């Protein structure tokens, strides 16, 4: 059976776990790893994810090396979550030594009504990164299951 290694990267209280907890196990209440098979457009996949703001190693390295997509996740009422994700993509490039890594990011929190990023903002970075960029709300469920997807795509077109 098919497995990918999803990490989750961003700033802390983005929603990196909410987001993931929403994804496995279908709640918001307002685990740092998690592992479920679900079908993604009918293929059978077992989907191993790690939530990791960077800052909590051993685990955290190795899941880097070994991951295959990644989510770059900040909140759209946290400027500074939006600032480090330069960083996190840089930090994942190094340690992949690849300029092709999958990755989506992701603009979590969509459903307040506090934003200090513009949806504009993100497209234009997601633009220049050449990835895709998903708003998403782990309250709502707002795109929580077009993020995840989407990156397995990105994965599959890596691997194909
Ligand atoms: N309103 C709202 N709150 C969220 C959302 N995602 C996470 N939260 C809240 O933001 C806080 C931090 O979320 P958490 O999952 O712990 O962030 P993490 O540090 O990135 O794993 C918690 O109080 C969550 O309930 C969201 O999409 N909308
Ligand atoms: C995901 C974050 S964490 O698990 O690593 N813990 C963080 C929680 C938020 N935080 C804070 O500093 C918030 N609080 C305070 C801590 C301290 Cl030491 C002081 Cl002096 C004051 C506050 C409140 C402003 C970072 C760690
Ligand atoms: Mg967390």
């Amino acid at each position: 059976m098919t497995e990918y290694k999803l990490v989750v990267v961003g700033a802390c209280g983005v929603g990196k776990s909410a987001l993931t907890i929403q994804l496995i196990q279908n709640h918001f209440v307002d685990e740092d790893s998690y592992r479920k098979q679900v079908v993604i457009d009918g293929e059978t996949s077992l989907l191993d994810i790690l939530d990791t703001a960077g800052q909590e190693s051993a685990m955290r390295d190795q899941y880097m090396r070994t991951g295959e997509g990644f989510l770059l996740v900040f909140a759209i009422n946290n400027t500074k979550s939006f600032e480090d994700i330069h960083h996190y993509r840089e930090q994942i490039k190094r340690v992949k030594d690849s300029e092709d890594v999958p990755m989506v990011l992701v603009g979590n929190k969509s459903d307040l009504p506090s934003r200090t990023v513009d949806t504009k903002q993100a497209q234009d970075l997601a633009r220049s990164y050449g990835i895709p960029f998903i708003e998403t709300s782990a309250k709502t469920r707002q795109g929580v299951d077009d993020a995840f997807y989407t990156l397995v795509r990105e994965i599959r077109k890596h691997k194909e």
